[PDB]
């Protein structure tokens, strides 16, 4: 069936690696592990050996997006579908696969410009994870890391590629007027991916989302940011579609982190809807001075 | 056993009756009914014919606090216990009982100065209640109206009277330094009553609490206040003891209304604890310019 | 603890015995058994050998009301309480107890004039009951036969006697204006007994209630009455207090039978309420030509 | 509260010890352990070190009936109640208590003539019990060994003593005509004790009952008896009161063993009833040639 | 009812404070907090501000045992019972109560020589606890800290005092031959206290027990001890009575810590039993060279 | 769909047949039945007439591995897939099928050299199984006998054959460094088959696994081995992948038996992972003197 099961892992690029190394543990409550051999910050959020890398770079960027598949055959088969649509599929070397803490992966570049990695056999270590501060941990498992929201030059081209080629299913859309956002799922998590287009020629990422196991973690996280002078860009609130109670934290790279609890789950009787608003309540924009997103190209 | 079961109803006194008449429906989402014959605003929150009165008066005040008991015998018996401790017990006339929409009640005055009414056979009308705006209604039943927090001159005198005479059970205490608050229960609701003492000679009320059936009602209520220029005195947050996700709204009388969701319930294996803080997160004081409480006497 | 557990059985008196013999089976769906030696119609509704008698008499009357108690000691002890209040307690002979299909009973007369029988060890025959027509049977067990509603000259005298002496607990009251009805319980069944007073000097019964296991039995029963020319005095509807979906059937004796489904159950967190109406919906009076109740004395 | 909790253990006396030693294991599926020092057969049915003794004797007899109580104080207190009613209470020696595999016991003789032992701290050995043949084990725990049915000269004298003194509660009665049987409970097991009176001057026991965990064990047990020439005195069937699917096996002592599955459990809403029959179905008397009961005295 | 609810907290005395400070966090997985003003190590295991103290001293000793009660009245009332039996009851000063992180406590000395503290209103801080290593935390709540096993000169004197005066209930006994151990409960936890007597004139403690939320924590804890050269005195195994899967760790004071998972819970249908063995399996004595217990007096 | 459902049965070859005959019953707790006509030991573990054979032979060997399929058509169809890949498929004679206590089977030889039997209609006898010692029996049903772990010359050749031809699904891998193990499933049991390669030219088996219904059976089994001088080669512990609490017992043939409780179950949302370790805790190698595996060829 060669389907993407979940988001497996994520690679960020930033000059502000030392600031992210602290941010991940002190604010988000991820577990620091040792750096890569090249000086990237590395984090865990569950039994996986590593789900997030922050690599040194000249600009802020999405280095790579890791997706989970059952095994080699499913990643190969999906690869073939992608290859037929244009992008070159490349099998990772054994030494490359191990750097990503996976049994293996095929990778390719989006028509848009983002690197995706079709992985399997993610390395796990049971009962060794502990958060960077006293919070109740994260909701992963079958729903994976969480989700990422990307900004694309051409919403139809991008939308068609993610659905028709990569095989994501439409969750719902927000059409308020300013923005039109497409939400995609590959499991019970309301979305593993979403896309918007601020305008032509623009590429970037708005946020990644982590789910915590308690609402008090979301509230505490906001208070931790107020205490340690980390920008909260969006007050605690609830989205119209995913129904998740969340805040947005501004990271040392301009990418934001949605810190959320209690998302509505995708069921077999799930019908996509259209919303004219982003939020039911809250999500007040607290820092509109800051850059609205993490822009890669203009 | 002559025990208080729940808080049945509440009587407020204010000059700002017309402002409260609107506030109750437009902000809190109570159902307006017709005024009393004397021009008091009257509200429902469930199947009870009336749980809140706002009577005209020269100053802001707690007119009366209605408590629920099984029947006449239980209210009489509790009455006798109270009478032995000092306060005069008076049986309401039939016409008085009907004004309160109850079968009957005995009333008395606290040593402190608050009027309490031991009632039974509250008038109810099934399947006729609808909120003042689209919210999911209130959690009452065996837990009653909610709770009230009073300010008293002498915390030991007050505490002893509520527990030893009126027969409330201690839930827990907050001792941060500024304040020491006692929480009392008579059912599964974390507290139906709480008391604090800002200083000697002072009497007043801080807030009443209403429980709603959804967290989105709490969030929406805040946004409604921002929209209609009603002061929110405390941001969405969670108390250390009751664990309820709530905001505080400043009413046309200086009394505040805690609008909350999902309180921890009192069980048979419940042990009282001491807390050094009021809130786990949130509950940021947004309007410290306003009067801190509803003061009756200095 | 000597408490009444449920209503065990019922004795009706009527000249129209042959009409009742048919009515019980053809309309209510009770099981006919053989007559007493004296020509009374006898019915079952569950595993009990006999719960209803219809004895020959000159007028319509309540012959006796059977109550259930754990054993001899509990009936004796309750007897002593009653005896102290005025009524003579008499132990039934063995041959009398057997006519009632019970191990034994003490009996007495109400101050009002009704005969009550404190019984125990009711005769049962498992897996031999089948209804008089294809309906889903009756809800009895711990809730017993059902309930009876009596009319009394003096509501306070009657009320005080049933609660303070016989040890019934108040369920709720209806005070519309025309009538004031008291509802009493001794188990999970909303009420086993209720009383009203049309005026001074009047004694009678309005109805007995049977609970069926399906709503379709209530609906079918109405249609059976329309088919066989039996008066339905009250259309399908729902009471404000007991919340039961029911119709009232006019019996060959002027006593009515409430045929109902899905009554709200008395819990340990049960507070009595006051209602200003009898019904939430339905219960339209279809035959106000007929006598309003079964009057015994004027 | 000094109540009997369950039947703990049982002592039988018979000349046919070797026949019982085999019978217990091969037919009933009890676990043989080593004999007492004096040559009694000893069996387990659960984690208890020993629940049944078969002692050598000249005639068939009930040697002793062990009852379970919480501790020494409860057995002493019940002892005092018994002592006041006539029977001498004797504390067992340490060496006697150990022979019974209990921490200690007080014993006394019934007015009727049966020895009862009020015990506590029964010796148990976890996870070492295995049946004498492949059956699904026995239902004990809070319901204990099972029950015994005794025959008494004077049913009122016996009944009064078991209920008013030993503190058993009436479960129900069977009054067919031939026999009148009283059933008593001290826990969820429908009965732990029952009594009947064939005539004056007669004392004996009819049967003991063991509960198995599967109906197939009851059926298999019958077929085992047919195979090994052990008399089945009553075919598989179901009692009117206890509702248990059971057969009766004739033991090497004339005492019968009811081998049963799926008894109706005593609840807090349990009302005693009267039955005119012993069985709903089955329980066909297969061997009326054999002695009807185990008679001790005439 | 003035009953002890649970074990609240514990005070150990040892010269080896620095070794315990590390041991508590690195081996047991408790959370270190700041020392007392006098240099005692302090630990949390749940939301309580502090449940364990390790005070400096010349010898190894049990400094004090904290018990939980509902409030002041219950501790006072139990106090009065104790006072009548001999020991002096002393109310703690406010400053003393705060050192113990409780609202208040009465204390007294056992006839044996152990200090017990009847406390209430334990200080708690929600959602701030994190273990000293990645384990799944501890099972406390209504079952409290866990349990302690003391060694006493005179088992009857001690037993009588704990049950008849302090109001503990007997759980069960182990009588193998070498030892006779009494187990006492005051809640669902199989035991909060147990006592044994190696011989006359001897007083001490064998172990305290902590319950963890996963079996893997017990297994990991053993492997942590093997890694860091901490003596495991008893291999993973299961007790006959409490059924808990546990190991024993030898602490820097000679007191052992039972590290256990999945204890059988005390129910309302709980009967005390007698066992002839301590363990079903495991609990192999790995270090019989070490002192068998923590002896205070000879 | 022609899929393998479970492992049905197993055939071992050893010179030490008499030692295995005892070992199976006394240590593992299997039920002995009569030998084959040729003197093989035969065992049951559930309602199946026979799941394990130990045949006489000159060396230690895996005689045959029985797999379960729905019927003849599914075994034939899978046969055809296998036949196409190289191995000859042979239908068993009726007399051969009966020796295996199955309705019929096709058999073939692995490219590696192991004999596999595709069977159906396994002979069962309900309610006749009892363990060789007092343990709580085995978990089989839809998960079958358990699993076997084989050693192969060429891991890719073997892996490809089991997955692509026999139609097993990958469960997970352990890659520590010394070994790389592949785990395969065909049902809810974490694995029914696993393979490793010590080096080129080597063929053998490490262990078979039996699941018991209680953890105490695993613990008791270890203690039984210590008592009866049977080598335990691996202490109680928990694997990283299957999460089963188990010990390894060294059998009279060099094959080991994993005796385990409480394996994690394969779900529809199951993603294969990679582990860098075999065990979370325990599984200490107690007898490294013994041969590491059962080697068939070098
Ligand atoms: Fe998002
Ligand atoms: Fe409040
Ligand atoms: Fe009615
Ligand atoms: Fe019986
Ligand atoms: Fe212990
Ligand atoms: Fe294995």
């Amino acid at each position: 069936s060669h389907m993407i099961r979940s988001m497996a892992y994520l690679g960020l690029v930033t000059p502000a690696v030392a600031e992210w190394r602290n941010f991940g543990s002190e604010i988000l409550g991820l577990q620091l592990i040792q750096l890569i051999e090249d000086g990237a910050a590395r984090f865990r959020m569950d039994e996986a050996d590593c789900r997030l890398w922050v690599h040194p770079g000249e600009k802020n960027d999405i280095g790579y997006i890791g997706w989970q598949l059952t095994g080699e055959k499913e990643a190969r088969e999906l690869g073939d579908v992608i290859a037929a649509a244009g992008p070159v599929i490349t099998r990772a070397t054994p030494e490359e696969a191990a750097e990503r803490c996976v049994a293996g992966y095929y990778w390719f570049i989006d028509p848009v410009g983002f690197r995706h990695e079709l992985s399997w056999g993610q390395y796990v270590t049971p009962n060794s994870f502990q958060p960077g501060w006293p919070m109740s941990g994260f909701k992963t498992g079958e729903q994976g890391l969480g989700h990422i929201v990307l900004l694309v030059p051409d919403l139809p081209v991008a939308d068609k590629f993610y659905r028709e080629v990569m095989g994501f299913h439409q969750s719902d859309c927000i059409r308020d007027g300013s923005r039109a956002l497409h939400f995609y799922h590959c499991n019970g998590r309301h979305h593993s991916l979403a896309i918007g287009s601020p305008g032509p020629g623009v590429r970037g990422a708005h946020h990644i989302m982590l789910e915590v196991n308690s609402i008090h973690d979301v509230g505490k996280a906001v208070d931790r940011c107020e205490l340690l002078d980390v920008p909260v860009s969006k007050s605690i609130g609830c989205h119209t579609n995913d129904r998740m109670v969340s805040t947005y934290i501004f990271s040392p790279s301009v990418l934001r982190v949605e810190y959320g609890f209690g998302g509505v789950e995708i069921d077999d009787l799930w019908e996509p809807k259209t919303y004219s608003r982003t939020s039911i309540w809250g999500h007040k924009e607290l820092r509109p001075d800051l850059p609205p997103a993490m822009i890669i190209e203009n």
